[PDB]
């Protein structure tokens, strides 16, 4: 279900923020062809006039001097009789693109951002645990943007998410630990999240500056702004944050190996604009972040495949140590536990089943022996909540929620099967998961929950997810029975 | 310990840079105790009669006006007459330590180096390998220094090192490709770099400025210099660089996992200071080279794995289902090799050899498993030289120069064994490795090796040396037959 959330086009809404001034030109003439109706405060005169007209008799010559510079970095700092404003300059159906926004005025802003990341690099960070590392990754970015409240999101494979870390200030509430739908941050803003990975929201109380002509002519729609830094957001998007007392905001992607991992969501409780070249500093380190994760990530599972390798080798050298396949599997009962971390094991060696550690009862281990046997899979079964797929023992979670099984043989059923009780989690729900939004009457005009206060849920049945190294000692063990 | 360029005391060698000022102050008093003999450049009178002179008679009032700033960080700006300098405080021997140094002039320093932090922290970057991760690196400290020519340094197993990345400007002679003696960089010096990992030299050619007095009263030595700024390398180094047409040096440890990695070092053919903030920015970009490079190594080496496992996977999914171990080893010989990267495997099940692929011959075989009985290894042995340790088949460098063996059984002789031929490497050297000092007659008088000209050589009985995967799937087959 693709819902209506996932529909409208959060790219062709068609307004700027009023913070801002943006121009489009089309031709060899530059001729301005879509202006937001701001204009005027900047160029000087009616939007509606300037239509029509070459770059040249509507850009002050304070900017077109250094429109080279624009055109091969993208951006230029630029005086104006207004102030200082960065021209920022893009492509977009066919046009050329022109933002200006105020610029940085605060000239020790890059000294202290590259302290910011030495903190976040340091001799080396993750001490004590990535957890502080999202904390001072946290931390370094609200001492730079200012913001009252700076959280890390998280997204699990059903793109739900959790705030994982919270920098905020003293005297505010705050999300720590929270957990929040898939349908608060939607598919299509999502697929352009991990494509542009900046956005500010100055002022979520402003109404949106509308552009002119309302469509490019040319196409019969509204230009597209997915790589503009003003395009104004979904309207239904400033009324969750009205919702939450919040004034403005501000999120940056967390692309680390390729995908939408997180984001880190800036609070604050009034209007504020971000430079954006304060807003490239913090882009630096959140990619900064991003690799730490990675690193300490691959590093953990490293040393957690070695240990799990000292398990292999203690397991043949004790199995060549003497003849006893039912003994030593029995008097080294705990390395094969611990082999996935689990807790019983029933072996499939013909004859009858070698049952170690706590294991569902033998006539019941003969019931998934036979049903597993007509599964799909080659040579490995993980279930974290089998009762689901297999009812029959939906009443033996205290022993078999979930499952970890390995075909010893090709043909001819011969298994072994690692089983996991079940972990009981309370998470804590920002407000009711089953109620996330409003419909009006019509099911036609969505709004957002106006409560994020607490809902618990102790969640049951399931296990502990089967990492990647159970999985691999699993097959591991496989090459020494056959 | 082991030669004459390993005693010099290289942090006891009381004399500092002609582009700086040093004073050390003690007690409560804040007296005056050591201090450089150039002090009266910037303080105006002479640098004797203001010892043991409190630290407010002595100092100039520009620098005191800061003097709460300059203690509780360690670095500040000030502005003498004499121009803007940077004050930078630490204890060494009892003693409050304050080093004065010309700072720095262009204020879009933090703005550049933003840019260049930018570069080396983006995702794909190693995407056409770890030596344009090293190639990015070389170039952008270049950006930022503006050095003729900035080199990395990578030391082996041996404390040798070679230049596997360089950047430099036209027309200019490079070092890529080549190798330095350990000699070159000696251990007690390795030691400090492990501590202190930015050093400066504006001038090969300048002439030490001695420290006034030439000792600590309450010592009998002069002052340590370890955490200094200030301090003027061994003159045995001087000579090297202006043997070599260095004018001024700048060098950075890569320390990675918290063991020296490496070096970039820079070179310039003039005099040329450095301020102290760009090499902090510099030094950035040195510890994110080694996360980049740290992250990178750690996906290969689990790449590796996965296509081992996957080795071991299919030859268990050939076991179990095809006859005795002598022939599903037949039809899968070209698995059990691949598993080590060899040339040749001999296994021995307690029947005769049964030799697959490019061997020894069953008596060289035979001889060498009774030789490695002896040996104490516990469940695996591997060398890259196996005619250094056993000679028999020291001739048989092209099929056995390095091998890599497993122990198939407990207080037995059951083992297979890898084999690998010799790889001729050729290690062009900058100079004859034989003569990398040239001693006067006596030899308390080194001097450094005059020439820098590629030396040729070749290096044979040497094979490719038995990495963490191969070995890691040795121990892997090790647990799969009886
Ligand atoms: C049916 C529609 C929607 C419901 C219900 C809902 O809750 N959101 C719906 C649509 C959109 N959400 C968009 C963006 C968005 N959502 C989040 C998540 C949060 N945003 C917040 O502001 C907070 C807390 C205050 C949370 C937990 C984020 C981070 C974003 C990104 C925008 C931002 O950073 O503020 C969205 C797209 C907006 C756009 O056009 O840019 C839509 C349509
Ligand atoms: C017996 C004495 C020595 C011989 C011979 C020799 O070759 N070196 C000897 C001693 C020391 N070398 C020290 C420092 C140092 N050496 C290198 C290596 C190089 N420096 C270069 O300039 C080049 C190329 C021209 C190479 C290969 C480096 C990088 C360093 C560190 C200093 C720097 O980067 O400029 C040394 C330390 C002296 C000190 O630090 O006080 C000694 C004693």
């Amino acid at each position: 279900d693709l819902s209506q959330c996932d529909r409208e086009p959060i790219h062709l809404l068609g307004g700027i923020q009023s913070h801002g001034v943006l121009l489009a030109f089309r031709g060899p003439d530059r001729l301005l062809e879509v202006v937001s109706a701001n204009a005027q405060a900047l160029l000087g005169r009616p939007p509606e006039t300037l239509l029509g007209q070459p770059v040249g008799r509507v850009l002050p010559a304070e900017v077109l001097a250094q429109w080279e510079p624009l055109v091969a970095r993208g951006s230029v700092r630029v005086v104006l009789p207004a102030g200082a404003y960065r021209a920022l300059l893009h492509e977009s159906d066919g046009l050329t693109v022109l933002e200006l926004e105020p610029a940085e005025l605060q000239p020790g802003m890059e000294e202290t951002a590259l302290e910011v990341v030495r903190r976040l690099v340091s001799p080396l960070a993750g001490v004590k645990g990535t957890q502080a590392l999202l904390q001072t990754a946290a931390d370094t970015v609200r001492a730079l943007t200012g913001f009252d409240r700076v959280m890390v999101y998280r997204f699990d494979a059903d793109w739900h998410g959790e705030v994982l870390a919270e920098s905020k200030r003293g005297g505010m509430d705050g999300f720590l630990g929270m957990h929040f739908p898939a349908t608060d941050i939607p598919v299509q803003a999502r697929a352009l999240y991990t494509r542009n990975p900046l956005r500010l929201i100055a002022d979520a109380r402003a109404r949106p500056v509308p552009l002119l002509p309302p469509v490019v002519p040319a196409l019969g729609r509204p230009l597209d702004l997915s790589n503009s830094a003003l395009r104004s957001v979904s309207p239904v998007h400033l009324e969750y944050l009205r919702n939450m007392g919040v004034g403005a905001s501000f999120s940056l992607s967390l692309l680390k190996e390729g995908v939408l991992w997180g984001l880190i969501a800036c609070h604050h409780l009034e209007p504020l604009h971000i430079s954006h070249e304060r807003r490239r500093a913090c882009e630096v380190l959140t990619q900064l972040l991003a690799l730490q994760l990675s690193a300490e990530e691959r590093a953990a599972e490293a040393s957690e495949d070695a240990h799990r390798a000292a398990l292999l080798g203690q397991l043949a050298t004790a199995m060549g140590e003497g003849g006893t396949l039912e003994e030593v599997l029995e008097k080294e009962s705990e390395r094969v536990l611990a082999l996935t971390g689990a807790a019983g094991v029933a072996l499939l060696l013909g004859e009858e089943p070698l049952l170690v550690g706590c294991t569902p009862a033998q006539d019941e281990v003969e019931a998934l022996v036979a049903w597993l046997a007509t599964q799909p899979f080659q040579t490995s079964f993980h279930t974290d909540r089998l009762g689901t797929v297999y009812p029959p023992l939906a009443a033996r979670a205290d022993v078999a929620a979930g499952i970890l099984a390995v075909r010893l043989a090709p043909a001819a059923a011969r298994f072994a099967i690692w089983f996991r009780p079940e972990v009981a989690r309370t998470i804590s729900w920002a407000g009711n998961p089953r109620k996330p939004a409003e419909p009006e009457p019509g099911h036609q005009r969505l709004h957002p929950r106006g409560s994020f206060q607490a809902w618990e849920e102790t969640v049951r049945d399931t296990s502990l997810p089967w990492k990647r190294a159970d999985l691999g000692a699993a097959e591991g063990f496989r090459g020494a029975l056959v």
